């Protein structure tokens, strides 16, 4: 891995675990040319297949322009788009979390700021375990000093559902600890009315909707805070979504106009979003990896069981059914006469035990046989404990 | 309500209940001019704000063209779009289920087919209870003889999650009973490659992805069946998504090309998708409302508790916690010595009771105080039963 390429910072394994590259990425942060500079860490997350990597590449152009001339540019109109791997169509491209393997070094107050870029696998891909992508997105949220939440078309149930999940991934991910959040709405319906004042009005209206709900207290906090802003990009047009070199000349003109404005605002805000540690001191490059490591271990400790809404519905109902059957067993035991002889008692209890296993299987919901078996096995061990204790003391 | 207007067939009330219009809609189906004709029932469902009503209006043009001349047309290029109420932007428009208040009468085998159109509130709107919209979409699915599942951009976790839910809303909604399903992908990334052969290839690839999963057996069944097809529409362009009259001339040319092809295929298939009853006989107009009524009562009987993924996660964990605490109480009672005097026993049990209520509140997850109180109240009644039984028998 040579300089000026993306490198994979985080990947997930089979067991659902998140692993950091403790060699190449770790070495990227500790380079003595810039390890003591204050850092700005830009991360992008959001739904799959919506130009996240594409956008990070145009930000990279502006950072490289600023690194050279102190000047803001998105390149020449015929420059094809390079950087983080980006690709058209329905197949997903980014997996895990990638970073550019060198910072971009911007002038700031007679020193430098080291700017790091993190590109995350998009959500809603069914070939990826949804909890795994949730953990990846929360790790990006945690480490960011500027987080881009890339949203398709408009804020909907899905985006609010997911960002509420992200901000519940430990106290570290709560909205108060999120330094800066851009809610970037891609493919905005209005190609002419997308400016800063439209976006404030749109968020104010969303807050009205959220104030009526119970579901999204953490997102609501964030949206009401001075740490969250919304930007709107119109649709880029068919010269960008099909087979494309990603060139500025391929862009719909209103998309290019909003893109230039948005990228320029990101770059110009960098000096106001230097990454901070727990205590609020400026964080340097040399301490980012430590933070990544500790919070990755936090995320790998807890298994949530996020799944399809129907699977979680069946899980609630089936867990209620198991508890009902256990209580049924307990009530049956309490109702037995202490004057029954021990051998006759043992038979009666065993028959009830078998009858309740059959009842579980008669009322269990869903069709995942493997999970029915796990649940049945678990019910069986718990009833056996109850039986043993009763028949030994009886 | 006069003829040639939309009328609301189904609405939801505060208590989450679905109500049918038993007067106007009921009278629409039983009109003696067409109540004995076989019916075709087209229903559209899917995510909010994605041109569902808009599409149903262009289908209406083609039906009205066919009703008049036996000829297929989408109108003149400058005709503004009328019919079901449709509107740009982020605010939702269709609520409940609407129908056109007259059938369109198509020639068929020396008789007529009565064509009914049902337009459904889109999913993912946070001002609507998600279970309520799920029930509305399942009712549309149940009654359809041609169902349009309108999908934004591509099949993702969300669409598969929701259609799996729809097809679990009673045996009536299972994939085997779904006469015909179009998965209509709007805003398809490729403006040139969207034809029937691309869509088959796309679905075949999705089936490969689903074959690896446990989550979507019912969708998988449907996609593998001969009763489900996929059609792709490119993006209509900014002359349709902004302030628009919805005219053919406002359309991107590749969108208009796919739209004409798709609408023509829908209308030409009508004779092959006559609605059928349980036994497979042709259903007439005069019996549609009966079916609507019976299945609406089925849907109003069951309350699922669908909610945000974080809320369902907390619900699973909190329900497990309540069961753990109840078992803790039961084990404590079993471990008590029968030689303890009754008054001393009653105090010991009461103190454990209080200690376990405190434990519940110490470990309960989430921040919905109202639901914590409900759960605490419920735990308290169950422990009281256990206590009463123990202290009376002791
Ligand atoms: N619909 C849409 N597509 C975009 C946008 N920006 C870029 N694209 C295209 O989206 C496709 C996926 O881009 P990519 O960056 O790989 O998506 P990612 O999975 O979000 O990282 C490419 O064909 C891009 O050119 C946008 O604003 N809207
Ligand atoms: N992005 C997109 N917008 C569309 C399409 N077709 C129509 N629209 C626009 O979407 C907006 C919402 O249309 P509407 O029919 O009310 O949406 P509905 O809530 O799905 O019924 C209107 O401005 C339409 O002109 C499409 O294929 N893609
Ligand atoms: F779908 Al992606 F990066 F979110 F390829
Ligand atoms: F958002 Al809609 F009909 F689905 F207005
Ligand atoms: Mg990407
Ligand atoms: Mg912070
Ligand atoms: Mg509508
Ligand atoms: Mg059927």
């Amino acid at each position: 891995a040579e300089p000026d390429h993306p490198i994979q910072l985080v990947w997930t394994d089979v067991n659902g675990r998140l692993s950091l590259d403790l060699s190449g990425a770790h070495d990227c942060f500790l380079n003595t040319r810039y390890s003591n500079y204050p850092v700005f860490i830009l991360c992008i997350i959001g739904e799959k297949r919506r130009g996240k990597s594409f956008l990070m590449n145009y930000i990279m152009r502006a950072l490289r322009s600023m690194e050279m001339d102190e000047e803001i540019s998105l390149g020449a109109d015929d420059e094809p788009l390079k950087g983080f791997k980006w690709s058209p169509g329905t197949e997903t491209t980014t997996k895990g979390i990638w970073m550019w393997n060198r910072p971009f070094l911007l002038n700031h107050k007679g020193g430098k700021i080291a700017v790091f870029l993190l590109d995350t696998e998009g959500s809603l891909d069914i070939e990826s375990d949804r909890e795994t992508c949730i953990k990846l997105s929360a790790l990006s949220l945690f480490i960011s000093s500027h987080l881009i939440f890339n949203v398709a078309s408009n804020l909907k149930e899905t985006e609010l559902d997911y960002m509420e999940m992200y901000m519940n991934m430990g106290e570290e991910c709560g909205p108060k600890n999120l330094q800066h959040l851009d809610i970037l709405v891609r493919d905005w319906y209005h190609s002419k009315k997308w400016d800063r004042d439209v976006a404030r009005s749109y968020i104010s209206r969303e807050i009205e909707k959220l104030e009526k709900l119970n579901s999204y207290p953490k997102v609501l906090w964030s949206l009401k805070s001075n740490q969250t802003r919304c930007f709107l990009l119109p649709h880029p047009g068919k010269g960008i979504t099909g087979e494309s070199e990603g060139r500025l000349q391929d862009m719909d003109e209103d998309f290019q106009e909003s893109l230039r404005s948005y990228v320029s605002k990101v770059v110009k805000g960098i000096c106001t979003h230097i990454k901070t540690n727990i205590d609020g001191e400026l964080l340097t490059s040399a301490h980012v990896f430590s933070m990544l490591q500790e919070f990755t271990e936090v995320l790998n400790l807890q298994i949530y069981g996020f799944s399809s809404p129907m699977e979680m519905f069946y899980a609630i109902k089936n867990q209620k059914l198991m508890g009902e059957i256990e209580n049924e067993f307990q009530d049956f035991l309490k109702n037995q006469s202490s004057l029954t002889l021990p051998p006759t008692m043992r038979v009666k209890v065993s028959q009830k035990f078998s009858e309740l296993l059959e009842k579980f299987m008669q009322f269990v919901q869903g069709s995942n046989t493997s999970s029915h078996d796990a649940m049945l096995k678990d019910l069986e061990v718990r009833l056996l404990e109850i039986q043993e204790k009763f028949c030994n003391d009886f």
